[PDB]
């Protein structure tokens, strides 16, 4: 699990969104596994506005942060699950590293800020949903 808190916005994995997230829906994209909901309290996470291909992610299944090299956001084929049938997920970045389903929501960060959140895994590859192109999260 895990979310990004910025301004009056909360960003979560779309497959993990709650009834309160859907009741205060701002934007959601199934193709991206992303959902943004509105909040009463103000968030203070910083979003990165860059094209860094290195960073650090939080892995709840090991209680560890890991440095990773990751690909640029792209259309990557994602196997079927209880949440989605087999599809291409857009704005996806892959890295060689450990992940388990419950690690979805863990933040990926560079020197500039929050890059995205864990959203896929398997075969020793972890996939992160990019958020750097969502310029509106800051206004
Ligand atoms: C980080 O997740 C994993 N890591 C290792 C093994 C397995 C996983 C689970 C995983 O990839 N997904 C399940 C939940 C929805 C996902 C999606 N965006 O379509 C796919
Ligand atoms: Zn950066």
């Amino acid at each position: 699990s895990g979310a990004i808190y910025v301004g009056n916005y909360r960003v979560v994995n779309r497959h993990l969104a709650t009834h309160n997230d859907w009741a205060n829906l701002v934007w959601e994209d199934s193709s991206r596994d992303l959902l943004v909901s509105s909040t009463t309290a103000q968030g203070c996470d910083t979003i990165a506005r860059c094209d860094c291909q290195t960073g650090v992610y939080y892995c709840s299944s090991r209680r560890k942060h890991y440095p990773v090299s990751f690909s640029k956001p792209s259309l990557i084929f994602v196997e079927a699950s209880e949440y989605y049938p087999a599809r291409y997920q857009s704005h996806l970045m892959l890295a060689v590293g450990h992940s388990e389903p419950g690690d979805c929501g863990g933040i990926l960060r560079c020197q500039h800020g929050v890059v995205g959140i864990v959203s896929t895994g398997g075969n020793g590859l972890v996939g992160f949903a990019d958020v750097r192109d969502l310029l509106w999260l800051d206004e």
